[PDB]
């Protein structure tokens, strides 16, 4: 039914971890293919019979955003190639282009007047200008959460379904720095039938082109059938631009790019320009073209050639269209006339190409090899490992992750309803869709584009914040009101969210405090929301005026809470200490919130004039030489200190933990009667290279293994509740702090590295887990794929994205560190985990961005740390290429990616107000998610559709029997279905019309999309 996807290993032709293996990596002079060799053809091979078909591709690449923002780039640059390119091709029949960035193409066509969008539709219609992907975006495939690349995929494609009548098929990824699996994964559930790569390491490459392994099925590393394959072109050579896409010489190719002859600035590094064809040189010049085509067609196994044309940010001027145009005319018509050379050469699209290849593969002429695997970490040339972008700007990669999910409450949250034009939902949540998928773009999220662009993309994400603010909060008010109660005026604002954990403690003061007295108002409602489909658990904080408060729920039963004090640190430049200080006018109060599948919960705050019986009051010690008293104004309990020790905490039945006298975790104990486990923080800092090549927003070039942080003597501050302790340690560059709650601890870094110029700050586990060389990563928050550290590379080699996770294991036992924002990170050493911070580099790397990256600001980084026992698991075999997360270690993911919602009552009374919502919604089994929920219609129409994207992880069996479970059936969560679709993942075909309106739920690592249909 099902297939297993722990227990067969799937039999391919390419395993990407074991060709690694076996692979050399030495880095040779290959000649004029500086990273390949010399390659040799038959001539006899082509003739009248089995002629070369080739494909000039003609193309543009725009990015969002890089060294000018956005708007900049579309001012100064993409309106003109867009404006050109309607011309040309208009005037041009033959001429062809293909267009990759919907971002730009939507912000260009809304510019356009009726006419011009007549004859944009009709070269789109006739094939001349060809989608492909169709993304807002080309996403970095590192750093990006998968639900966020569909998210950019369906915003792109939706814009030119409803606009352009188009859904591409052939997606072209030519400059994210690495390939993702997750990326065919996606698409082939998205329809598309073929795609294309281009940054695989050039070791890679070389091995692939010699076996002619460049075009492949490209499966998932679990599937043992095949059903998820893609088929997937890498390109050969070293860049997308014209000197490295004609053929193996870029001295040759580089004559062929005809904007290189002197009136456009540019020219070619190899001395040799281009120069114009005409009679007298067409046959010399095709000569050498036709060479270098047929050198290319070596690496490949059918006679159908794809050749791209184009570079950054080309096909600007008319002149340029012109140039390139008219040469290759010339050309084609020289070489198609000439029966020797055995080519049929012609501008073509990449559909164009990929259908002749098929049509070829149908006619016998060639097999396709099967592929798993990913290709990470990407390397350029020599020892220049793309490691480095993994974790640059890592304040914006955490803010991708916050706004990932108040985008999908948001979308959630206002389904629920049909609004009024003028709440102005829809344009709300269509400007934080476009602004989030913006930031998916390879120079976004990756941390790689210029100071002032980052700064355009913080500020669009935060207006894309406040607008999922908005809607969150007028959903709640009517989710919650009774409905002859209910009146909106919908520029109001009836709750103010509340975020603990972003912008964060010590980065922004921006939490509000319920403000609550005896003489002025006793009480506050609060609500709770849970995007999951599951009933679910978790301890929420507040800001209070007074400890002394106590938490009912909507029937007025009492709820257990727990206040704390609120603690600040500071970089105290009086006492040269990095030490708390805590509030005399706000205290946190924290209980256990319990709420309904994708519903809502509401809580009461209120006062009372001394310690109510259900609050209890954490104790807090404070561990360092030489303390002074810190008041912490009403709070009942007075700090305690001690000189600094080792100390150890439990809360509930949850493991105890031991830290060391700098306030780090030493070990771990899961149960009274078993070890203590050793597991050590430790932080260390990377520098940069003296001499040669110097790390910077993409590359990570280390002067040697990290180097541990001199701690001094730190300030421990040790707090110990009921329901919450923690310990915090305030280090250089870093606040450290340990939270328990029962399970799994959570971590949470303040990192400032300051002005440590030339440092990468890395935090360290260290273990006597025996893992060997092995450990796992995962991609895109969708799977785990195994690694393998290998001596034979360099440590920036060795590291990996950690969108979300990592762990290591032996026969007994795993440690698994799961994020809340994409860092870079590895296992150097056996039983050690290291994940990098933060850096902040002086120079440039020499790829174009022209700055180092010095733009560092305080980030809040959380994690959860799970050590579990593992030797009762069904694990995969040693020859299987994916791991699994366990139930404990993705609830724990689960609480940093998407914890609950919290919303404060603005006013100071809520009439009307209903203590829950979505009691009655099915409570489905822990592994499946609905990761999107989307009404698909505006309120005039009369058939209102909702979409629903149903993800089921593949969950470890470790001998808990957990059972129960209410079957989802997305299609009758709402009322009046009338119809209920399976439909690609993007919403936009149809696929399977459903029995009874029934959403079927998917098989693990399965994700599949509903719409249901309503009449209204
Ligand atoms: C939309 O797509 C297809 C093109 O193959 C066509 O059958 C349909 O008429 C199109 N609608 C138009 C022309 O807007
Ligand atoms: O970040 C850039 C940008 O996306 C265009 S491309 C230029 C070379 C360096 C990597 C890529
Ligand atoms: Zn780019």
């Amino acid at each position: 039914q099902c297939q297993d996807v722990v227990q067969d290993v799937p039999n391919v032709d390419v395993q990407m971890l074991e060709l690694y293996d076996r692979m050399s990596f030495k880095d040779i002079d290959g000649g004029v293919w500086k990273q390949g060799w010399n390659i040799k053809y038959d001539p006899l091979k082509y003739n009248a019979h089995h002629k070369l078909k080739v494909f000039v591709v003609p193309h543009s690449h725009n990015d969002p955003g890089w060294i000018q923002t956005f708007e900049e780039y579309y001012q100064h640059d993409t309106k003109h190639i867009l404006s050109n390119a309607l011309r040309h091709l208009h005037d041009n029949p033959e001429m062809k282009f293909i267009w990759a960035e919907i971002s730009y193409f939507a912000r260009f066509y809304h510019d356009l007047g009726e006419n011009k969008k007549l004859q944009m539709k009709s070269i789109v219609k006739n094939g001349q200008l060809e989608f492909v992907t169709g993304g807002w975006v080309m996403p970095d495939e590192a750093n990006s959460h998968w639900r966020n690349v569909l998210l950019q995929l369906t915003e792109g494609q939706t814009w030119l379904k409803q606009f352009m009548n188009v859904t591409p098929t052939a997606s072209w990824a030519i400059d994210p720095f690495g390939h993702s699996p997750t990326m065919p994964y996606i698409l082939q559930k998205s329809g598309f039938k073929n795609m294309l790569i281009q940054r695989t390491h050039y070791s890679v490459k070389k091995e692939l082109a010699q076996q002619r392994q460049l075009e492949f099925l490209w499966r998932q590393i679990w599937d043992n059938k095949g059903d998820t394959a893609l088929f997937t072109h890498m390109m050969p050579f070293y860049s997308y631009d014209i000197p490295h896409t004609c053929g193996p010489d870029p001295k040759v190719c580089c004559q062929f790019d005809f904007k290189r002859m002197g009136s456009f600035g540019l020219s070619c590094p190899w001395k040799v320009p281009p120069r114009t064809i005409s009679d007298q040189n067409v046959a010399a010049r095709s000569d050498l073209l036709v060479d270098q085509w047929k050198k290319k067609a070596e690496l490949y196994r059918t006679n159908v050639l794809l050749i791209p044309l184009g570079d950054d940010f080309r096909f600007k001027q008319n002149t340029e269209w012109d140039v390139q145009r008219v040469n290759y005319e010339r050309l084609f018509e020289h070489i198609n006339s000439q029966a020797h050379f055995n080519v049929q050469a012609q501008f073509g699209t990449l559909q164009e190409y990929f259908d002749a290849v098929h049509q070829a593969e149908r006619a016998g002429q060639a097999e396709f090899p099967t592929l798993s695997g990913d290709f990470f970490t990407y390397a350029d040339r020599s020892d220049n490992y793309w490691s480095g972008y993994y974790t640059s700007r890592p304040y914006h990669k955490r803010m991708d992750r916050v706004l990932m999910h108040y985008v999908r409450a948001a979308e959630m949250l206002s389904a629920w309803h049909s609004w009024d034009g003028m709440a102005r939902i829809e344009e709300r949540l269509e400007q934080a869709r476009r602004e989030l998928s913006l930031f998916q773009h390879h120079d976004g999220i990756t941390g790689t584009a210029k100071t002032h662009v980052v700064v355009d993309y913080e500020q669009r994400m935060q207006e894309a914040l406040k607008a999922c603010q908005m809607v969150m909060q007028q959903s709640v008010y009517r989710l919650l009101t009774k409905p002859s109660i209910y009146s909106p005026d919908f520029s109001f604002s009836y709750f103010t969210l509340d975020d603990s954990r972003w912008p964060g403690s010590g980065v922004e003061d921006s939490r509000t405090t319920i403000i609550l007295g005896e003489d002025i108002l006793p009480s506050k409602h609060v609500v709770m929301h849970n995007t999951l489909p599951h009933w679910r658990e978790q301890l929420v904080d507040f800001y209070v005026s007074s400890p002394f408060v106590s938490v009912t729920d909507l029937a007025n039963n009492p709820v257990e809470a727990q206040v704390s004090p609120v603690w600040s640190w500071h970089h105290d430049t009086l006492t040269k200490t990095i030490h708390p200080q805590g509030s005399t006018t706000k205290y946190r109060i924290i209980f256990k919130a319990r709420v309904p599948p994708m519903g809502l919960a509401t809580y009461v705050l209120t006062i009372s004039d001394s310690k109510p019986e259900h609050t209890s009051y954490a104790s807090n010690l404070l561990l360092r030489k030489n303390p002074t008293s810190l008041p912490l104004g009403q709070y009942p309990e007075d700090v305690k200190f001690g000189d600094p020790r080792e100390i150890s905490l439990r809360v509930g039945n949850g493991p105890t933990l031991a830290f060391s006298e700098q306030g780090l975790l030493k070990s771990i104990q899961l149960t009274q009667d078993s070890p203590h486990v050793p597991v050590h923080f430790k932080f260390l800092k990377y520098g940069v290279r003296s001499h040669g090549d110097r790390s910077g927003a993409y590359l990570f070039l280390p002067n040697g293994p990290a180097s541990p942080v001199e701690l001094g003597q730190p300030v421990v501050l040790v707090t110990k509740g009921k329901l919450e302790s923690s310990v915090s340690v305030g280090l250089p560059s870093v606040v450290h702090q340990t939270i328990m709650r029962g399970g799994a601890p959570e971590i949470r870094n303040l990192v400032d590295i300051g002005s440590l110029d030339n440092t990468e700050i890395v935090m360290r586990l260290e273990t006597h887990i025996d893992s060997g060389d092995i450990f796992y990563t995962d991609l895109n928050g969708l799977q785990f794929i195994k690694r393998r550290r290998l001596d034979k590379l360099p440590l920036q080699a060795n590291y990996y994205p950690i969108p979300s996770g990592m762990f290591i294991e032996d026969a007994n036992t795993r440690l698994t560190l799961l994020t809340g924002q994409p860092l870079g990170g590895s296992s150097l050493a056996s039983g050690e985990l290291e994940i990098m911070q933060d850096r902040r580099l002086a120079s440039d790397d020499e790829r174009g961005l022209g700055q180092g990256v010095l733009d560092n600001k305080p980030v809040l980084h959380i994690y959860r740390l799970v050590l579990e026992k593992v030797n009762n698991c069904v694990r995969p075999s040693k020859l299987h290429p994916a791991g699994y997360l366990t139930s404990a270690a993705h609830k724990a993911s689960q609480s940093l990616l998407d914890p609950l919602d919290k919303f404060i009552f603005a006013e100071n009374e809520w009439i009307g107000a209903q203590g829950q919502f979505g009691g009655d919604h099915p409570s489905a089994r822990e592994d499946l998610d609905v990761s999107v929920m989307r009404r698909l219609t505006k309120s005039s129409a009369k058939t209102q559709r909702v979409g629903y994207v149903l993800h089921r992880t593949n969950l470890m069996q470790c001998g808990t029997p957990e059972e129960h479970t209410q079957k989802l059936d997305v299609c009758h969560l709402l009322p009046n279905v009338a119809r209920c679709e399976r439909t690609t993942l993007t919403f936009l075909q149809n696929l399977e019309h459903l029995d009874g309106m029934v959403a079927p739920e998917v098989c693990p690592m399965e994700t599949a999309a509903y719409v249901s249909s309503h009449s209204s």
